[PDB]
């Protein structure tokens, strides 16, 4: 079992990225 | 099993991005 | 089994993105 | 079985742009 | 069994930046 | 004589702002 | 005379602020 | 006599900002 | 007589700042 | 006579900052 858990996370401004704040599997 | 959960992500501003607060499989 | 949970998610502002806020599988 | 929850995202603005906020499978 | 636990973390600005404040499997 | 000229911006998106692309005296 | 010219001014996106892309006086 | 002249100015995000890109007198 | 000219600056992300490309009489 | 002259300036990211890429009399 895999578990991933994404919580209270503030980004100011994101710019031409990529995979930011994500759960990439 | 694979669990994924995300919650409580404030974004200010996203521009030309990909995969950005999201469940990528 | 696959499980994916969003929740509680905030954007400000998206231009020109791609897979944002989403349960990509 | 694949399970896919959205719930309670707010999204302020969305310009040109694609899968936002969807359960893709 | 893995387990990855992300929360409170607070990105001021990010520009063409990858895998930023995400769970890459 | 006062004279303000506004012309050609493109603003993407606006969001609980004031005073934006506007002529104040 | 005072003369103010504003001209193509490109603006991605703006979240609370004030007098942003303005001629004021 | 008060020349201020505004051209070309690319502004990528903006988040609780004052006076920005502007002809303040 | 006084001068102002402001041409072709691009800016990334601005968070929280004052008087940022502009012309302050 | 006073000339100011604002040309071709890069600025990637600005956070919490005062009197940037201006002109300031």
């Amino acid at each position: 079992a895999n578990f991933l858990v994404h919580s209270g996370n503030n980004f100011g401004a994101i710019l031409s990225s990529t995979n930011v704040g994500s759960n990439t599997y």
